[PDB]
């Protein structure tokens, strides 16, 4: 079903990658993406009929093949100190279906941020450092940046916006705990108002936006949501949602 490297190792500078999942747990599509921040959700390969594996944002520095449609494997031989992090494959149907995240990996390659507090965050000897290609890929779904933490697991207000003329509706979904993401609900924005469990919707046309209410949270970093859109087949736009958290008194 749908798996990857059970195994757990680290890279360095142009270290390894090795990753294998597999996929036969009734799914038409398997979407492969990467927790990397910044933008939150990382789509890198892109796996649904076979022969089908190198498709996502901006994958370059990796390898991948899909001899099988239920088989499949890829590795990295080059990661920079600021490309790895956690590979998860996932896997879900057409229509409305979770993503059935299996045990991805997770691996980072040159890194550690411990005593990074006296010193410039920009080591201008190598590895990079800008070069050609400083801005591009546009940019839809734009969630109100800035994180926050609220006292307790109270209640808070999220937002999301979108540039897209051919959008139907918003998986709004992503991971709670920290290495398992899972799906939630679905909006539309046709009705101007929605609930689906205990968090309503609403629909800014002032500001062409959605913004809903989320009530009764629990601690552990509260939970970190997404509102990406789906409305053609096999393309989820994501913008990097929000990531709430909870005080630690």
């Amino acid at each position: 079903a749908v798996t990857q490297s059970p195994r757990n190792k680290v890279a360095v500078t142009g270290g390894k990658v090795t990753l294998s999942c597999n996929q036969t747990n009734n799914h038409n599509n398997m979407y492969w993406y990467r927790q990397d921040t910044g933008h939150g959700l990382r789509l890198i390969h892109y796996s649904y009929g076979a022969g089908s594996t190198e498709k996502g944002d901006i994958p370059d520095g990796y390898k991948a093949s899909r001899p099988s449609q239920e088989n499949f494997s890829l590795i990295l031989e080059l990661a920079t100190p600021s490309q790895t992090s956690v590979y998860f494959c996932a896997s879900g149907g057409q229509g409305r279906a979770e993503q059935f995240f299996g045990p991805g990996t997770r691996l980072t390659v040159l890194g550690s941020d411990y005593k990074d507090d006296d010193d410039k965050r920009s080591g201008g000897g190598g590895s990079g450092g800008g070069g050609s290609g400083g801005s591009g890929a546009q940019q839809q779904v734009r969630q109100s940046p800035q994180s926050l933490t609220v006292w307790e697991g109270e209640t808070t207000i999220l937002n999301c916006s979108y540039e897209d003329s051919t959008f139907d509706y918003f998986p709004w979904y992503r991971q709670f705990p920290g290495k398992s993401p899972a799906l939630l609900i679905a909006i539309s924005l046709v009705s101007n108002k929605k609930e689906d469990g205990r968090f309503t919707i609403f629909f800014n046309k002032r500001e062409k936006k959605l913004s809903l209410h989320i009530t009764d949270s629990q601690p552990g970093d509260s939970a970190t949501y997404f509102c990406a859109a789906t409305g053609s087949f096999n393309k989820l736009t994501f913008g990097a949602g929000t990531r709430l958290a909870v005080s630690p008194y």
